[PDB]
């Protein structure tokens, strides 16, 4: 009875967004003559202005909305819980001329994979957690996460969240870092700057660390703080495309095929951060505050295990990680950076894929729960449509 196949078969009557905005017709002026550069699918009925899924977006049905031509909105329908969980090759998804360069080389670490070398913990991501010896989190080697991005509040100069470098031009982060009115947070481009290529938070890293400006900030349409922080997802373009170094390199994106196979293959994940989430919370000086980038290998534990741990509802776009709650074996809730990356290394091509964007996940100061994360595999078609909105 619930919506299957992600709305590709839907012909019922509903033509407005999740947030309450009017759907421009598919036969309308800008939605026709101006918007068409995609190889759409001619299997879905393109009726009037009804929400449909002609590109087969893993997020579902959508429409173009009244605004600056190109803008689009998702429509709140009753989808079925499609639990994603039960050389060195790559193919480019987005067109390099708008997503920037780096895609065709993503994941491959300058100072590791490309040097035919391993990091001190990557030969640990490939085992099922062996029990007893939990190799704790700690000081990160240099160049260990070349996608690791910091998000600074311009003035009065302040660090807000972590983030991920996907290409020379684009970065992904949690949407709550920027828009969150339970906290007043209504940040815009002008208030924010990023520092890419840093390993130490405080100290200045000469020539190494670059620092850049933001151009436009896209908060993904189906974002709702109003309940549980669903779709904690925001995308920000850079004013000035960054030059890849040995300390700067983008991270690859999984789709359903790739994310699932990673999950079926993998046993763990990596949260590189600074203690940002941990610390921001005025959970405060709960002891130290790591001066240097931090790293930890976190096992994903099965959905039924995660659902039972919290009060609230895990959506198939949110996912757990970490170790067991214990009297004398304590886990690591609220880990790394807000909107920071949680990653996995594809054994199928030795590349690194970002699987998780971190969240406030109240199972945090619960003090015996799992860290909750946001899934990344659904964004690909949305991203595609967003960058197409920009142009050369
Ligand atoms: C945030 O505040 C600015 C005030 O200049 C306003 O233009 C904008 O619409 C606000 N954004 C949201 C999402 O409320």
């Amino acid at each position: 009875q619930c919506v299957p196949d992600r709305g590709q078969q839907y012909q019922g009557r509903l033509a407005v967004t999740t947030h309450g905005l009017p759907c421009l017709a598919w036969a309308s002026a800008q939605a026709k003559a101006l918007s068409k550069h995609q190889d759409f699918n001619s299997a879905v009925q393109l009726v009037e202005n009804f929400c449909r899924n002609p590109d087969g977006d893993e997020e579902g049905v959508w429409c173009y909305v009244a605004g600056k031509p190109g803008d689009f909105g998702y429509c709140d329908l009753n989808y079925c819980e499609e639990a994603v969980e039960e050389t060195s090759e790559y193919q480019t998804f987005f067109n390099p001329r708008t997503f920037g360069s780096g895609e065709a080389d993503c994941g491959l670490r300058p100072l590791f994979e490309k040097k035919s070398l391993e990091d001190k913990t990557e030969r640990e991501l490939l085992e099922s957690y062996i029990d007893g010896r939990i190799v704790e989190g700690s000081d990160a080697e240099i160049g260990m996460s070349p996608w690791q991005v910091m998000l600074f509040r311009k003035s009065p100069q302040e660090l807000l969240c972590g983030a991920s470098l996907i290409s020379d031009r684009w970065v992904l982060t949690a949407a709550h870092c920027l828009l969150y009115p339970p906290w007043d947070k209504n940040f815009t481009e002008n208030d924010l700057l990023v520092r890419i290529g840093k390993h130490s938070r405080t100290r200045y890293e000469r020539n190494i660390e670059k620092i850049s400006m933001l151009e436009k900030i896209y908060i993904h349409p189906r974002y709702n703080w109003r309940e549980n922080l669903d779709r904690d997802i925001a995308l920000m373009k850079l004013k000035k495309p960054v030059a890849f170094s040995d300390y700067i390199h983008p991270v690859c994106l999984p789709d359903r095929e790739t994310a699932a196979s990673l999950l079926q293959a993998g046993y763990k994940g990596r949260v590189t951060g600074w203690g940002n989430l941990k610390e921001t919370w005025t959970a405060n000086v709960g002891k130290g505050q790591p001066s240097v980038l931090q790293v930890v290998n976190l096992p994903i534990v099965e959905r039924p295990v995660c659902k039972d741990s919290t009060r609230i509802r895990i959506t198939d776009n949110m996912f757990c990680a970490g170790y067991k709650p214990d009297e004398g074996k304590r886990g690591d809730a609220c880990e790394g950076d807000a909107g920071g990356p949680f990653v996995m290394k594809s054994p199928f091509n030795n590349r690194w894929y970002q699987m998780g964007i971190v969240s406030w996940g109240e199972g945090c100061d619960r003090d015996g729960k799992y860290g909750f994360y946001t899934h990344v595999f659904r964004l690909k078609k949305w991203i595609q449509k967003v960058i197409d909105q920009f142009g050369e």
